[PDB]
Formats: structure tokens, sequence, C-alpha cells
């Protein structure tokens, strides 16, 4: 009965995807709250990749979480987290969630 | 040489998708700016349906844009717009963009 909540890092399959969208099973930083995620079966989450290109939209995860890679803030997507088999991994610190949101917000024109 | 820009309504294939994610070929409201869209080949956009479910995160498109329906603000996702074959259709008015952004921002925890 796990419902991802905002700030959770979950393992999720980003496949299926198209083109340059992130694919593959990897952590994902959940941005939407569990109340939405649980009522819809969807969530907004950003994939984490170990193939960091060092660009500013990549938000690094503190080593303490045990989740390698960077959050690709700009790659946030509406995801069916049951279909994509979300599995809880960890919880990101508030500052990572704030940085990802600020960067994604700038991308979305907020 | 079209690069989608923020506020554009484009026709796009939301397939491939998983599960409850919005699929199908339909309009999309682009939120991210062309500078990003053109450098990455990705964009953040929300799907449009001409058949509203009647929920608050739908944002109705005004008449006379030649694209009708509602923008599903909560279904925004990072999309490879070349893979999904974005075709420019129209430009949404600033108030639609702002309402979509405000709704999506609430979803994303901003």
């Amino acid at each position: 009965d796990y419902v991802p909540d905002a700030g959770h890092l979950v393992w999720l399959n980003f496949t299926p995807q198209a083109g340059h969208e992130q694919g593959g099973r990897r952590p994902a930083l959940v941005l939407s709250p569990a109340a939405y995620n649980g009522v819809t079966g969807l969530m907004q989450a950003c994939p984490v990749t170990s193939r960091a290109k060092g660009y500013p939209f990549e938000v690094t995860l503190p080593a303490h979480l045990g989740v390698s890679g960077v959050v690709l803030a700009d790659h946030c997507r509406s995801l069916d987290w049951r279909s994509r088999r979300a599995e809880q991994l960890a919880e990101a610190p508030a500052d990572v969630l704030a940085e990802v949101r600020g960067k994604l917000g700038s991308l979305l024109g907020m």
C-alpha cells in the first residue's frame, strides 16, 4: 500500500519513453504529494541518472541517501507509478526537493 | 525548423505512455521555452483533450484558437517533441498559460 510522496526517491521504470526522454529503471524524485499520487495513480517525478553531465538542472543527491546520481530536474514527468513499478528507495532532503522545484519551475515558466 | 515555444499548442503524440498516463495524438500546451526546447529536443508540455472530465486541473482553452478542449495541467511531462512529432497549431493566451502553470505548480509543490 505504498504511495509515493513528495520528496521520496523511488525506483521507477522510465521506460516506456520516446526518443531522448529518460528511460530505464532508475530512481525518481517524486514532486507531487501522496494525496495526488494516491488518488490518481500518477505522480510527477524527475528521473535520477548516474550519467551526470554536470549541467545546472542536475541536482546532486547527498551521498548519505545511498542513491547514486543526479536528479534531472527538467525531466519531470507525469508517471503512472504503479505501471512503472515504483519502489521506495529513500527520501530526499528538503533542500534537494526545493532546488529541483526551483529549477523545474524556471523551466516551466513559473 | 519549428521549435515549440512556451504557450504554443502543438499536436503531439502522447503515446508511448504507460498505464494511466495520458496517451494519444492530441494537442499539447508547451510550457517550456523554445530556448530549452530547441537545445534539448525535449519540452514540458501538457496534453489537451477535447473531452473534459470536469476536474479543476483542467484548463479550458478559449474559443477561436482552432484548438478546443482542456489542458490537463497535471499531466505535464518532459516530452521529446521531435520523436512525438510536434506540429504547431496555435498559441494559447497568457491567461491559459498562467492558469496551467499555477495549477501544475501546485501539483509539483511549488
